[PDB]
């Protein structure tokens, strides 16, 4: 499963984050991919990424939920620090994990 | 016929989402890929996503249709809440099934 | 044949529609993605989607058409609910039908 | 040749139109995409669709040109009828069948 | 070599076209890629496009050059007749036909 | 590793910058990939793009991190010194020499 | 290593140009290729082309540099002349050369 689990990792492993405190945004889709990356870096438990190299579980999978917030230190930046993000396959994974 | 539908699932299961309170929406892609995919989580029945890991459903069947709309709670982050949505696997999901 | 229409299913089905009643429409990609698996699933012909899965049909040859209208109801979703559409495998598809 | 020439009608079988009578033309690319497709099927000769299923022609060499007008009628659809219409095939496949 | 040639021809063989007579040009993508085949098909040489089926040349390696003018007539069509180019095959297949 | 190693360097070892000194920049695509280049060349450190050549470490593992500043001389170029740059695979190569 | 060589030649040999006289330059993305072929033509180096053919170099490893200024006759075509430019493929093919 794990290398499955990498497959999905190189290929589908996508988060997207919009800000919360303040409908346009006036980002650029460079500015976008870097709050994105942000996010997952500092958000983003270690469990999603860490998990296809595996293949204590009981706490990590009521760990990660499907939204998250980020406050990630853009202030001056990108001009926010609130974001609220979502990926998709947190549920799959989550579905996957409790076969697993 | 589950592996076929896991390959629909990864290359061409997308929904599309536009809300419905109030024809341009100012909303960026990144916004759009962000509600189609909250629609997506929150909306779209389960079974939807379940199909190809399977391969009770004489209610699932009737269970979905192909237009869906969703009251996804993100005021202040888009600024609209009710999304109207479809997505062109639904019908040809619920032919497959019949046939299976 | 039919694996062939299968494969002209995939890749390059698709069709594209454009308001009527009133030159730029206002309209994004997503929209118009939308506007388009819209009036696919609406007003596009049940044999063009089922033909290659078989793979009665004396009306068939003549019951669909190149040019296709839709009255699709997406007043106040998009704007605009007469709409006219194409499709380049219209012709293809009718040509191989009459061999076929 | 004609298994060659389905692979060109597959991948660069792509012709472009710009309308004649009055520099930008403020037509996205939906628009330039269906104004494109309905040419091809009014103004292109059905030989140059047809010649992948071959594989009487004497007429057919000097039948089509490279570039081509389409009096195609979207007034009030897209603005224009007159469209200036051209694909770098014509000469490829003039050439080819004069070899052939 | 020939067929080298012709995987160039496919891929990479692609030439950009700006207009002389008058830094912004108002031209959309598609008006940008009509204008590069008008000038594909008229201006650069016979040779460029006909080498990758042979596999006299004396002066026909000094009759080509990296950059050319086109004068195509589209007045009215895109408001520029004269327009620079230049393809990215010029310079490498004048070294490959040196070789050759 | 260092075989796999090179297959993340040629598929996703990209970075982002974003200027700091003063949310829109007005720097376009062609800009931002510029200036990605330049602080990739001059903030990351060299043995991360020299880990898949070679498959004195231990300050090399502490040595980078995740986020990164590069203060890279194209005023009146780009219109920023300054820049933030961040990469995907700090993290995971990070991870990956601790294990190697 | 020359058929490597070539390999990067074809994937990802791309140049990046900036004006440098005088932060938005209002050029397309047409433009901004034209200008990068351009001076790749004229600027680059004919060792940086022409080594994956060969696979006196004394001289040839310290003859190029990452960053170039080339001073391309574009004046009235693209509003510059004088252009600094980058390539990704400097210091790794110096440090290929270096090894070779």
């Amino acid at each position: 499963i794990g290398v499955f689990g990498c497959t999905l990792q190189v290929m589908q492993d996508k988060i997207i984050c919009l800000p919360k405190r303040v409908l346009k945004t006036d980002l650029d889709l460079q500015q976008y991919s870097f709050i994105n990356q942000m996010c997952y870096e500092r958000a983003l438990h270690w469990y999603a990424k860490y998990f296809p190299y595996l293949v204590y579980n009981s706490a990590l999978v009521s760990k990660v939920q499907f939204t998250v917030d980020c406050n990630v230190d853009i202030q001056d930046m990108t001009g926010y620090k609130n974001f609220s993000c979502n990926h998709t396959m947190a549920h799959l994974f989550s579905k996957l994990s409790f076969c697993y």
